[PDB]
């Protein structure tokens, strides 16, 4: 938070999971499966929509840095 994208950066890394530069809604899940959560495919798809301008169901890195960019 606090209008710096370097931080959209470093989270974007926390959620690809397979190092393939794409966050995929499948990899999302294995965020949830690190807490023990089962998720339904809407829970990370609506998460997709706050940041993704593509509504692709996937966040590449531009489209992360996009999410939070302010949070203030
Ligand atoms: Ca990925
Ligand atoms: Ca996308």
């Amino acid at each position: 938070m606090g209008k710096s994208e370097e931080e959209l950066s470093d989270l974007f890394r926390m959620f690809d999971k397979n190092a393939d530069g794409y966050i995929d809604l499948d990899e999302l899940k294995i965020m949830l499966q690190a807490t023990g959560e089962t998720i339904t495919e809407d829970d990370i798809e609506e998460l997709m929509k706050d940041g993704d301008k593509n509504n692709d169901g996937r966040i590449d890195y531009d489209e992360f840095l996009e999410f939070m960019k302010d949070v203030e």
